[PDB]
């Protein structure tokens, strides 16, 4: 399952890009 | 529940953004209420 995080993804995450969410980038988690 | 998909939310979401995944822009839409 995947996450919009903030700033890093958790231990157990990779990151797969971002969320961009009104002109902020969030980082896009997956497990 | 939110999701990344292709072009369109399902009709009861909300769209919020976009997923940038590769050389994709996704749709970021989350379940209404």
């Amino acid at each position: 399952v995947c996450s919009c995080r903030l700033v890093f993804c958790r231990r157990t995450e990779l990151r797969v890009g971002n969320c961009l969410i009104g002109a902020v980038s969030f980082t896009y988690c997956c497990t």
